[PDB]
């Protein structure tokens, strides 16, 4: 439906082994968006083609304010292009480096926003699995938008729950572990299972070994603790996460 000659590529926005994302503008529309340029060579070489059309599948059909729109896609001889909604305020990754930590009000807001985001996806039987700050963009509102459904289902272990890492029966409850991981990271500055090696992170995760800096308020600990349970079943429902008192007590939105 679209070709490259419909667009004007602007500033580079990012990297990621399979290519770069460039800001761009639709010629005849003046519309602003992010073009994610991916090569056919690299996608076949690193055996992924299958995952991509599943991203497009999922992300094309999804509709939520806290989920990065995928408007479409296309390709040529050399490469495949994904036409993505553009998120003015960049990644939450960046804002965490810049700010080192977030506060309880900013974290809970994001948590809420992310909760609702994830609440919608499970509804369509979809599991993200890869909720990490590098994957979380920001809109004009300053609002959280979950990008990238590369590893979505109907590398860095840091965000994966004990079940996935150990190679087991995994359900939509993985995303609550992630949310716990995310919540701690926002607050603390780094993930609760961070290690220097893959192998050590594996054990840290596999044995749910985390601890709280002193500044983490009591209710933060509580919500994280309930979310970071080795056994899926003990994990709150998204409802309960939204319902949690430290959330509501602090969750602006
Ligand atoms: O595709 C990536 N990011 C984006 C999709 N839509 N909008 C963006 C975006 N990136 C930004 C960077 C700075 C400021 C605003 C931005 N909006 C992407 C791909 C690979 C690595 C990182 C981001």
């Amino acid at each position: 439906q679209w070709a490259l000659e419909d667009f004007e590529i602007g500033r580079p926005l990012g990297k990621g082994k399979f290519g770069n994302v460039y800001l761009a503008r639709e010629k005849q529309s003046k519309f602003i968006l992010a073009l994610k340029v991916l090569f056919k060579a690299q996608l076949e070489k690193a055996g992924v083609e299958h995952q991509l059309r599943r991203e497009v599948e999922i992300q094309s059909h999804l509709r939520h304010p806290n989920i990065l729109r995928l408007y479409g896609y296309f390709h040529d001889a050399t490469r495949v292009y994904l036409i993505l909604e553009y998120a003015p305020l960049g990644t939450v990754y960046r804002e965490l480096q810049k700010l080192s930590k977030f506060d309880e009000q900013r974290t809970a807001t994001y948590i809420t926003e992310l909760a609702n985001a994830l609440s919608y996806c499970h509804s369509k039987r979809v599991i993200h699995r890869d909720i990490k700050p590098e994957n979380l963009l920001l809109g004009s509102a300053g609002e959280l938008k979950i990008a990238d459904f590369g590893w979505s289902v109907h590398g860095t272990l840091d965000y994966l729950p004990p079940e996935m890492i150990e190679g087991r029966m995994h359900d939509e409850k993985v995303d609550l572990w992630s949310l716990g991981v995310l919540c701690y990271e926002f607050l603390v500055g780094k993930p609760p299972f961070e290690a220097n090696t893959y192998q050590e992170t594996y054990k840290r995760i596999s044995r749910v070994e985390f601890t709280f800096p002193d500044f983490v308020t009591e209710g933060a600990r509580d919500l994280i603790s309930r979310l970071l349970k080795h056994n899926p079943s003990q994990r709150p429902m998204l409802r309960e996460v939204l319902e949690h008192p430290w959330i509501t007590a602090n969750s602006s939105k």
